[PDB]
């Protein structure tokens, strides 16, 4: 269908988002590990690329490169 | 059951990695995911992530930063 996958994510962001939520990577997490795959993005992740905020799922992104540098912190401490 | 999670990756990764593989980011990009959402490494996480080669996973996490920089360049050409 190339677009019943986004559905997941488009009726957990009802009401959050635009207005605040928290952490709001649960899309960009979900998309990205496709991403990483196959790069899937089905058609609400392109239609839904240009119409949300950005700061946020920039600011996710970058939480997100914390958040794998801190994964090496866990791999980089298991001395042998 | 804390361990059986890690079961998908422990029969995917029967004959390969230590050999050369290719990707190998199919056992970093899901385990990441869970722990982008709630950070729940079952037990193999853990044990295995002291018994593998560490060369290829911190390299798939340095492909992982490109890959979300690609992302970015995705969502900074939307320009409205």
């Amino acid at each position: 269908n190339r677009v019943s996958t986004v559905q997941q994510l488009t009726k957990r962001f009802s009401l959050g988002m635009l207005q605040g939520r928290g952490p709001l990577k649960l899309f960009m997490a979900l998309v990205a590990f496709l991403r990483f795959l196959t790069i899937p993005p089905t058609a609400g992740i392109l239609k839904r690329w240009g119409t949300i905020k950005k700061s946020k799922a920039i600011n996710v992104l970058r939480g997100f490169r914390k958040e794998i540098g801190r994964m090496l912190n866990i791999l980089n401490r298991r001395r042998r």
